[PDB]
């Protein structure tokens, strides 16, 4: 329990009269100690109120003899949130949420989702999709491909020089991409208010037919096939549900889905709303169930192979003998000594049903305060999440996303609403953005400055700071330190063991996940550019 008001009076006793701010602290502490109710949120809020009062006294009387005790009390307050969070716990709602928006869900994604379904029959699979937006990927592809060709043609004389800086190509291509997105968006805005009430896909189809030499029948078949494939495999339509219950979040989802064509960012929004409204477990479609602990207890690992590769090899080894996922890679497993191999086959074949290989989720016991998250490379990663419906931390993350977008859009909207090309739009945005800089927000500003080229140029990673892991990391800071609207600071994986997605319940090092991580750094960028040059000729 926290120290009592009487104990604090004894500990902080001084020759000096009690300051008014000290009396307030004593009252807040006593009120926390006397709380009759068992509602976690109420306890947390009263903690917060007390912590805030202590800071007011410490800032005001910096040399006070009471500060040592009050400093200790703050440390005890930090421990209590953990205790509070860990004291009343119970199973999360039995929902597995997946999201696939913007096109046909792939067969490979369905296979991965199938593993989860087989192992966890009591959970109700929810594959969220947007019934009006099956052609967004098709459009983004068309725009990028056409732009790549335009940039190569413009730069044809230079691209052969082996010393050519491929960043001249990516910047020029971005100018063409921006012009093409802007043509689409202005066309969309001219259609969307018509009395025919067209859908996103109606408008994309028309635009592709008129400007990208496409065939309406082929696009319509692709769209209807996507709608049928998804509905047959646990699909649930965002347009027909209660995820979006305010305009602000919908506008954020729409700006990513329609203006940027950033499907991952749109999915970042949907997953939060799905957890807020329904609770359960959110998984990217490249995640796989966790391997039973004992399964490979009996297999020391060669020190030549890495801690992560060892996990990839365990998955590859399981597939090589059960074929649960068709054509699953065997590359890192084939290179092993036969006793290793023969040992793997031996333990593997020992088992009878898949539930002996992968672990069930069963009850995932969590606090209504928290959200649990996977880790990667020292950071949180929002590819796997656990949250009760309406959890306090899930709401903190949503608030972080809203505040970040409100700030982004304050500076971005005047620029994009201009009739200006990419270069001049970027200048208007940046001039506004960086005139707002402070010591607290400067890193954030620098990270969101390349927002418009996210997905199209190497090193544009603004999504992490808007809808992705950075927002979760700052919300964790908020929660742990009883703060709100943290922008400068993030908590790291080493800070968040109490919030880790339980290691035994998840396999992150799948073939599909490793396929996704191939990011847009300078190394990937050089390779894609070389292939573009290779194909152009
Ligand atoms: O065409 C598409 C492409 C992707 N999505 C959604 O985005 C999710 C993640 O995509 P993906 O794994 O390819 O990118 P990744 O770099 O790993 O995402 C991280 O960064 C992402 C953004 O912060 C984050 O969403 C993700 O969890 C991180 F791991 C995927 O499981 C879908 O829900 C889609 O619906 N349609
Ligand atoms: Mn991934």
């Amino acid at each position: 329990s926290l120290i009592s008001k009487e104990e604090l009076i004894k500990l902080a006793y001084s020759i000096r009269p009690r300051e008014n701010e000290y009396k307030t602290i004593l009252t807040n502490l006593d009120e926390y100690n006397k709380l009759t109710t068992n509602n976690n949120e109420n306890k947390y809020l009263q903690l917060k109120k007390l912590n805030e009062s202590i800071d007011v006294f410490m800032n005001k009387y910096k040399t006070s003899s009471r500060n040592r005790a009050l400093s200790n009390l703050k440390k005890d307050i930090l421990k209590e949130v953990i205790l509070i969070k860990n004291s009343n716990t119970s199973p999360v709602e039995k929902n597995l949420h997946f999201v696939w928006i913007g096109g046909e869900v792939s067969d490979i994604a369905l296979e991965y989702i199938k593993q989860w379904a087989d192992i966890n029959a009591e959970y109700n699979i929810k594959l969220w999709y947007d019934s009006e937006a099956f052609l967004v990927n098709t459009l983004k592809k068309a725009i990028v491909e056409s732009s790549t060709t335009e940039a190569l043609q413009l730069l044809e004389e230079e691209i052969q020089n082996p010393q050519f800086d491929n960043m001249k190509f990516y910047k020029k291509r971005m100018e063409f991409i921006y012009d093409r997105q802007k043509r689409f968006i202005n066309y969309y805005k001219s259609q969307i208010n018509k009395p025919t009430v067209p859908t996103i896909d109606d408008i994309i189809k028309s635009h592709l037919v008129s400007e990208y030499n496409r065939d309406e029948t082929v696009l319509e078949s692709y769209r209807t096939n996507s709608l049928r494939k998804i509905n047959s495999n646990h699909g649930i339509d965002i347009r027909a549900n209660s995820l979006f219950t305010e305009q602000e979040l919908l506008n954020i989802y729409s700006q990513e889905l329609l203006n940027r064509g950033n499907l991952a960012a749109a999915s970042d929004i949907v997953r939060l709303l799905a957890l807020k409204n329904f609770g359960g477990v959110y998984l990217d479609v490249d995640m796989l169930p966790g391997i039973h602990s004992d399964l490979f207890k009996t297999i020391s690992r060669p020190s030549s192979i890495g801690l992560d590769r060892w996990e990839m090899i365990k998955l590859e080894a399981i597939m090589k003998y059960k074929k649960y996922i068709n054509n699953y890679t065997s590359e890192n497993f084939d290179k092993l000594d036969q006793q290793l191999k023969d040992n793997f086959k031996l333990i593997i074949e020992s088992k009878s049903e898949k539930s002996e290989i992968f672990s069930k989720l069963e009850n995932l016991n969590v606090s209504d305060l928290e959200i649990k998250i996977a880790f990667a490379l020292g950071s949180v990663i929002n590819q796997a999440l656990i949250s009760k419906q309406g959890s306090y931390l899930t709401n903190l993350v949503i608030e972080q996303v809203k505040n970040r977008y409100q700030f982004l859009n304050q500076h971005l909207n005047p620029a994009i609403e201009s009739d200006n090309n990419f270069t001049d739009t970027t200048k208007i945005f940046h001039d506004s953005l960086f005139n707002s800089a402070t010591a607290e927000n400067s890193m954030f500003l620098t990270k969101i400055a390349p927002y418009l080229q996210v997905g199209f140029m190497p090193e544009a990673r603004s999504t992490i700071s808007l809808s992705g892991p950075g927002a979760y990391a700052s919300a964790y800071y908020d929660f742990i330190n009883l703060q709100e609207n943290t922008i400068e600071k993030t908590l790291k994986a080493s800070d968040l063991i109490e919030f880790k997605f339980p290691e035994n319940n998840l396999s992150q090092l799948t073939e599909q996940e490793i396929n996704s991580l191939w990011s847009f750094d300078q190394a990937s960028a050089k390779y894609q550019f070389e292939k573009y040059v290779r194909d152009y000729t």
